[PDB]
């Protein structure tokens, strides 16, 4: 039953807190956050890419939620969530959680597809992924947690208690969508795009199928068909492009490319971001071929 | 079962489907409206501030979800959700769902208030607000209402099995929130701010406490929370202010205000949008008495 042991010495899985010197009896704070230390000290080697400063100690001993001169006061919201960290001249450039995990999305070739087309959702679901504990813990244990008085014992227990009911969210099978979509709304001076959704689907997921990071945050059984069908209810059946595309310009939606567009750049976003060898952006008939 | 009939002989309540040309045969589409026409007319006087063009006919004759000529090619799309509506010079301007119900947020002083400083939020919860369909329809008759071939008794059918399933979220308790908060994160130059929360939240609640629009879309038990406690999971126990907006500017994040102007804008902001006598905005001994 025990977690299994890091080689480091470090707490197999760990409840971070909401640490800061303000009192806050109530704890007004987001749930505590169990970060499990043994999957990613196997995963990321340089225990420094983290501990930027060198010193194997929690975080917010020096990034707390008001920020101290130990972390030049650099607060525990900005520590764990900082996208925009500029790289140091001399030196170790920190990560946060959330920095560290787009930049999977972008630099991994499976990842960097439907991440170079995606529609960013932080929703609460984005944060409850890590924002995550146990609803086993008491009000008095997030006090000790606060406080730094809650015993490694009691920190443990919760730490495993929450690991061990994580479930990972099951994709919704490919199946369950179009084998194929015959894209002819606007067909003229091509025939139409006869797109292999299922084969899209399932080459994507199966590139990702058993990464953790990508299996934590893709965390609705529909959530990957919002790649491509964005900014409406996840469902089997969403609605057209053309709903919101409209085929000529529209100046009332500036930012909304017209229906052709749409398709391009969505399309040929992806193909870009994973460097798709065929078809190339320039080739103008293997998405549709040439009309009579 | 039958709702109540309307006066203006309306059908009291109305399935309104994705309508065009283009065939949909599997539905792709956002889940059809249900528009209760009842309730709209007994609080909207005249016909024609929807009914624009001035003849009661649905407005997907002319506005179709690809647009056509006899709608200026507005889509439907753009017809139900539009936000920026030029005022017409000559005539009636049109109203969307959307364009009405932000007027109402706006121009009624009991919803201004709240609304003058709340995060916008259009997600699921938002769309499927009008987006409401009783599960009983299937797919047919959703391939006859795209199709204008729907009996109108068989879409009063489905209309009224809707509102009928209908469930109004009660907001929580203010008592499950607290009577007063001591405001002292920047304690300084003035006393903290012994914030009347409950009284707050309690008036505020009092005002609308029977407002159909307000009561639909305000759709979670702890969405009024959202109001203050905006950008974090609903909670009984949101973070504190402070735990995101830093004492001083930040430089990595120049546009978030710091705690003062968190502070400031959020109180003053609902006082001002509510056209609350005092305290004025320069009436700060009100807000916070001067340190002894
Ligand atoms: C989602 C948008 C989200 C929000 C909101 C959020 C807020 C936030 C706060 C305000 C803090 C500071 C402490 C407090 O409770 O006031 C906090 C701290 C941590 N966060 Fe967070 N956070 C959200 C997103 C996420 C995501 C997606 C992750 C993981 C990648 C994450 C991580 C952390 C960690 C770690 C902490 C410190 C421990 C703690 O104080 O709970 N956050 N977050
Ligand atoms: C490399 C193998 C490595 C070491 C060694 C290590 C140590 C370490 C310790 C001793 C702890 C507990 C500190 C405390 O005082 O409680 C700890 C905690 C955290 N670690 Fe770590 N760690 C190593 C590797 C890494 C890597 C690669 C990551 C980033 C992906 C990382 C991150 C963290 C975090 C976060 C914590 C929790 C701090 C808290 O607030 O509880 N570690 N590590
Ligand atoms: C724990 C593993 C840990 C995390 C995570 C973390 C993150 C982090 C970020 C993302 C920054 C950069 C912020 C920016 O806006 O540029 C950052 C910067 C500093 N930190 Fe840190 N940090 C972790 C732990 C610790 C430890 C334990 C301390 C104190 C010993 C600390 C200190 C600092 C300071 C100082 C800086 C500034 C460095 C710079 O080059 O500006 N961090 N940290
Ligand atoms: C590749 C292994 C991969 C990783 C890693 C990954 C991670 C990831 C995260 C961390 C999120 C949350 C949002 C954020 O950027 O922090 C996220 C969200 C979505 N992803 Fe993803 N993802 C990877 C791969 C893929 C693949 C192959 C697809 C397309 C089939 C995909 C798509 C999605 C979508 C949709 C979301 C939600 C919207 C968003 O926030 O981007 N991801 N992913
Ligand atoms: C995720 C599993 C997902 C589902 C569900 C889904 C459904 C879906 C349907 C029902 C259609 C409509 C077909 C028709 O008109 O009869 C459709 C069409 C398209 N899809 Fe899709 N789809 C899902 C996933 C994805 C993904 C991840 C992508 C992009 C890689 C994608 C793309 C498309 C495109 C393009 C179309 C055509 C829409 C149009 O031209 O209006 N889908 N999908
Ligand atoms: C159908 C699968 C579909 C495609 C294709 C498509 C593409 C597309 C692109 C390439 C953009 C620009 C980049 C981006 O993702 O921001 C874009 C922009 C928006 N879309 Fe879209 N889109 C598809 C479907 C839909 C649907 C069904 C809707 C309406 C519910 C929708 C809406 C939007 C909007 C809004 C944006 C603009 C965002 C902005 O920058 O202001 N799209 N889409
Ligand atoms: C090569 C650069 C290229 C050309 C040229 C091109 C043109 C084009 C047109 C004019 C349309 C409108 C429909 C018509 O038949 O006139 C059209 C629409 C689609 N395209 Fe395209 N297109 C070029 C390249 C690409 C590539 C590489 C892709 C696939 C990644 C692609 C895809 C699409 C799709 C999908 C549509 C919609 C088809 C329809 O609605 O009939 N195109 N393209
Ligand atoms: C929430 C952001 C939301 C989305 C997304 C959205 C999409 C949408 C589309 C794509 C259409 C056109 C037809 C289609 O199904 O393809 C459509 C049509 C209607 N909408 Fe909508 N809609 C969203 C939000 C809302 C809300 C909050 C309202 C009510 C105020 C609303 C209303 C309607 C109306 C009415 C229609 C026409 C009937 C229909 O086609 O279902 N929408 N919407
Ligand atoms: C004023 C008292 C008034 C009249 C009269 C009126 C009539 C009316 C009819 C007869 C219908 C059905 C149209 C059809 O052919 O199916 C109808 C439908 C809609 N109405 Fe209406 N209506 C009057 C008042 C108003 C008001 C003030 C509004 C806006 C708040 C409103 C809106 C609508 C809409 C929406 C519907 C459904 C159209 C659809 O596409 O199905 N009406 N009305
Ligand atoms: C457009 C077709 C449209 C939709 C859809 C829509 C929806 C909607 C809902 C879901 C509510 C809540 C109560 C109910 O289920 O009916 C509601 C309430 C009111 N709305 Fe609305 N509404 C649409 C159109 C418009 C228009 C064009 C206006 C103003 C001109 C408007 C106004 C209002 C009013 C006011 C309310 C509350 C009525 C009350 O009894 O307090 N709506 N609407
Ligand atoms: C006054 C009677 C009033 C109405 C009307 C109203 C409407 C309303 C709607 C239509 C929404 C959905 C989002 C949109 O703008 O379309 C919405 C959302 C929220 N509201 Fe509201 N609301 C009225 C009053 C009040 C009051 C007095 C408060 C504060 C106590 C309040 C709060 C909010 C919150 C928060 C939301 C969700 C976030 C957002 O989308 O604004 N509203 N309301
Ligand atoms: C009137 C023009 C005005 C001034 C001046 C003023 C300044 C002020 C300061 C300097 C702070 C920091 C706390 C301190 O004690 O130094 C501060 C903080 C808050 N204020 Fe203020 N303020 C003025 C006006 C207003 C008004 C009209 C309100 C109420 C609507 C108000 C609100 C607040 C609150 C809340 C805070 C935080 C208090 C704390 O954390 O100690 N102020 N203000
Ligand atoms: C909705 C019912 C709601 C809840 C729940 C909520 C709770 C709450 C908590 C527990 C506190 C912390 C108090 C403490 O530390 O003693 C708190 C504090 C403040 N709130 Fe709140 N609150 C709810 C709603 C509202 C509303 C609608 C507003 C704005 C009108 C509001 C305001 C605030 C403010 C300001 C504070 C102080 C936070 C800080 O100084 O960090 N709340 N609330
Ligand atoms: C933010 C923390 C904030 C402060 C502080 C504050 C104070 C304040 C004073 C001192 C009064 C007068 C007496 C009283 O306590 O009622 C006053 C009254 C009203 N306020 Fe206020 N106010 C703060 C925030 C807000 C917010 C964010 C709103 C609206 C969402 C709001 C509204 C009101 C209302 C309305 C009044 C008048 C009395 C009533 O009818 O309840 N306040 N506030």
């Amino acid at each position: 039953a025990a977690l299994e042991p890091t080689d480091s010495g470090a707490p197999s899985a760990i409840v971070m807190f909401p640490v800061g010197e303000k009192p806050n009896p109530k704890g007004a704070a987001m749930k505590p956050v169990v970060f499990n230390h043994l999957i990613h000290e196997k995963k990321i080697a340089d225990c420094e890419t983290c501990h930027h400063t060198g010193d194997p100690v929690s975080c917010s001993t020096c990034h707390t939620v008001e920020g101290k001169a130990e972390g030049d006061y650099i607060t525990l919201d900005r520590a764990m969530h900082a996208t925009d960290i500029a790289a140091r001249a001399k030196g170790n450039t920190p990560t946060s959680c959330v920095s560290c995990h787009q930049s999977e999305t972008k630099e991994r070739r499976e990842c960097a597809g439907c991440h170079a087309i995606t529609t960013p959702k932080d929703d609460e679901a984005w944060c409850a992924t890590c924002h995550d504990i146990t609803p086993s813990m008491t009000p008095s244990e997030m006090q000790k947690g606060i406080a730094g008085t809650l015993l490694p014992g009691d920190n443990e227990a919760l730490a495993a208690e929450t690991v061990l009911a994580e479930a990972t969210v099951a994709p919704v099978s490919p199946m369950l969508a179009p084998y194929k979509v015959v894209i002819d709304a606007l067909a003229d001076k091509y025939e139409p795009s006869d797109f292999t959704h299922r084969r899209h689907l399932t080459s994507l997921m199966e590139s990702i199928k058993d990464d953790k990071l990508a299996q934590a945050f893709h965390d609705k059984p529909e959530i990957l068909c919002a790649t491509c069908h964005h900014r409406s209810p996840l469902s089997l059946t969403p609605p057209k492009c053309g709903s919101c595309h409209t085929k000529e310009i529209d100046a009332a939606d500036p930012g909304r490319p017209n229906l052709m567009a749409a398709y391009h750049l969505e399309c040929m976003g992806c193909h870009k971001g994973m460097a798709v060898a065929r078809p190339r952006d320039t080739d103008c008939t293997t998405c549709h071929k040439a009309a009579a």
